[PDB]
Order: structure tokens, then C-alpha cells, then sequence
């Protein structure tokens, strides 16, 4: 949901060169893919790709 976004937005500043350098959280977060906190750096990623369709 759009919910999720918000997540990849602090994923987003970790993001360089269209990679996501997703850092370890010492707070752990629960994703809705299935995964846990790591979904972060498989969602956001997905998402901070959508803006280079912008482009």
C-alpha cells in the first residue's frame, strides 16, 4: 500500500548508483511481503526504480 513507500523512503537516501544500500536497523521492522525488516531492501528497491522510470 502506499504505506509501504514510506518504508523505501529512508531506504531511499541509502539508495546511490540505482542500488539500495539498505544498512542494518537496530530497530526491526515487519514487512507485508513475507519478509522481516529485509523486505526493505526488496520493496524499496522496487520502488526507488519507479522513479527512474521518471526519466
Amino acid at each position: 500500500k502506499n504505506e509501504d513507500q514510506e518504508m523505501c523512503h529512508e531506504f531511499q537516501a541509502f539508495m546511490k548508483n540505482g542500488k539500495l544500500f539498505c544498512p542494518q536497523d537496530k530497530k526491526p521492522i515487519q514487512s507485508l511481503d513475507g519478509i522481516m525488516f529485509i523486505n526493505k531492501c526488496a520493496t524499496c528497491k522496487m520502488i526507488l526504480e519507479k522513479e527512474a522510470k521518471s526519466q
